[PDB]
């Protein structure tokens, strides 16, 4: 058996992995029931401008990107798009949901919100660290 | 502005979102240098049967994906593969790993290697919980 290491991305070779653990998981924990939930800010011409991208599993949210541009900040459309996903999980059944990052202007907002810190790390090599934080439903 | 709420993946609508945040990241918080690290188990024929999938940035290692075939299982392989992906992480110059899970197996094989827990949360819907660990090198 050959143990091969990388540094390039490999669709196929990342899918060889993630599958047989996917079927394991499915296999020992039950469906995951995985679905995704993404919202875009889309300006008139139908282009998307920014938004959230994320996902429900296993009666969770995760909220995986969230950007707002630049002409829209300072005006409540980060917590506006977390609000919509928070609605559409407790739609889903949710039971909470969790989210992460290493902006301490993002960490604040996220605060502010009613997300609370389940732990950290770093420093990372630029100084920052990264939160994880829930807000149970 | 419209918010577009969707269930649906959307490869260009994700990269419409994620792209700038990435272009506002580095700005910011400067280069990230990410750099993948996989480390496939090849059989006779060169099939991947497992292995571990991850990548470095900002002076951390994230393992996202570690499966060890059926019948390598017992036998320090996912060990195995940690210790490869450490030795490579610590090559390129980082500082620490770190690596989630929701499998108790899985946890205890981590906690042995050496990763502490740095937060978790829970129960999820089928009844386990995300756990969260780092090691510093």
């Amino acid at each position: 058996m050959n143990f091969v290491l990388s540094d390039v991305a490999d669709a196929e070779a990342e899918k060889a992995i993630r599958d047989p653990l996917v079927a394991y998981n499915l296999a020992r924990f039950g469906e995951s029931d995985k679905r995704d939930l993404n919202i875009t800010i889309r300006n008139d011409d139908n282009s998307v401008t920014g938004g959230l991208v994320g996902h429900t599993a296993r009666g969770w949210l995760y909220v995986q990107l969230l950007f707002v541009p630049e002409a829209m900040r300072g005006q409540g459309i980060a917590p506006k798009l977390l609000a919509m996903a928070e609605e559409e999980a407790r739609k889903r059944g949710c039971m909470g949901a969790y989210i992460d990052t290493m902006n301490p202007d993002a960490l604040r907002t996220y605060e502010r919100y009613g997300f609370t810190k389940i732990g950290s790390l770093g420093p990372l090599s630029s100084g920052q660290s990264i939160t994880w934080l829930e807000k149970r439903f």
